[PDB]
């Protein structure tokens, strides 16, 4: 059993008051007051982020931890926060975005965020059974939390396998993908094998809530996997009892318009 396995059990053992005090303490959170209601009322002329994912991918790129360029594929795009971010980047030429949609899952939000015309959204698509195709950059933000750590580990392993398939088709592709439960031994093993073939490493973004152990894998960085996960598990355990709240920051506004 890992330190992160312990963290998950301690999290599940929290009272509701302990859970509410823990989940957001010390984390960056974008101010979504205006974006949330523009999306609810169906406004489509807006460049404010459609989801909290946009700021996370922006942080990774600004840190230099991901390379977004060329033909981008967004696997499990949900509302599309990563697709709209990639579409606004000058080095990106097009985005093919796929997501399952349907009951309980998010469909793409349709807005005129800068470069929207370069995105081809396809909902109703299961990326785990879809044949890979050409891509310069492969992005995947898939991983639904579960109180059951074995389920989180299985969901994570499926994403790593998916990324191996896309790398087999595109050995030179830049990759960035969510690793929902890096604290599971079977995820660490699958990640180590990915690293030995393709390079890369793991990083925690400051927007992730303390109630999730999610980290992001990118071929553009390096680092011992076991050390990265353990450092993060210690940080998550250290925040139990912290009284500070979230740090509020402005939401990303990409502006509106086409790219040609
Ligand atoms: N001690 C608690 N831990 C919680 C709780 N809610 C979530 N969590 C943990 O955070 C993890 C991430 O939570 P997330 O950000 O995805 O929030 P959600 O509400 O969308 O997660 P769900 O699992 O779908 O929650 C649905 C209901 O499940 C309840 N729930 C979920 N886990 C718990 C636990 N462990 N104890 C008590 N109640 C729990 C929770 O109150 C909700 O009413 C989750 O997997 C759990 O390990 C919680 O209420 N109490
Ligand atoms: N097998 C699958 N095939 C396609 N989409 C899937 C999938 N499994 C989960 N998904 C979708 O993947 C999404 C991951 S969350 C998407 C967040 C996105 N990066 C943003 O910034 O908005 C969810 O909407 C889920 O419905």
């Amino acid at each position: 059993m890992t330190l992160g396995d312990l963290w998950k059990r301690r999290l599940n053992n929290c009272t509701k008051e302990e859970f509410f005090a823990y989940r957001r303490t010390g984390i960056l959170e974008t101010e979504r007051d205006k974006a949330r209601e523009l999306l609810r009322k169906g406004e489509t002329n807006m460049g404010l982020a459609v989801s909290r994912g946009t700021a996370k991918l922006a942080w990774l790129e600004e840190r230099g931890y991901v390379n977004l360029k060329g033909e981008v594929v967004d696997l499990g795009c949900g509302r599309g926060g990563w697709s709209y971010y990639a579409a606004s980047r000058p080095a990106v030429m097009g985005v093919k975005a796929y997501t399952i949609g349907g009951k309980g899952h998010e469909a793409p939000k349709m807005v005129t965020s800068l470069g929207w015309n370069l995105i081809k959204f396809r909902a109703g698509m299961d990326v785990f059974t879809m044949q890979p195709h050409r891509a310069d950059t492969v992005m995947c933000d898939i991983g639904e939390s579960s109180p059951d750590a074995a389920i989180e580990g299985e969901r994570t392993r499926k994403v790593i396998l998916l990324m191996e398939q896309w790398k087999n088709r595109n050995p030179s592709a830049s990759c960035v993908f969510k690793v929902l439960a890096p604290y599971r031994p079977e995820v660490i093993e699958a990640l180590h094998r990915f690293q030995l073939q393709w390079g890369g490493g793991l990083v925690r973004t400051p927007f992730s809530r303390n109630s999730t152990h999610e980290m992001y894998y990118s071929t553009a960085i390096s680092g011992n996997i076991v050390n990265s996960v353990n450092v993060q598990s210690r940080k998550l355990l250290a925040r139990f009892g912290d009284q500070r709240g979230p740090i509020r920051v402005p939401e990303m506004d990409l502006g509106v318009g086409t790219r040609h």
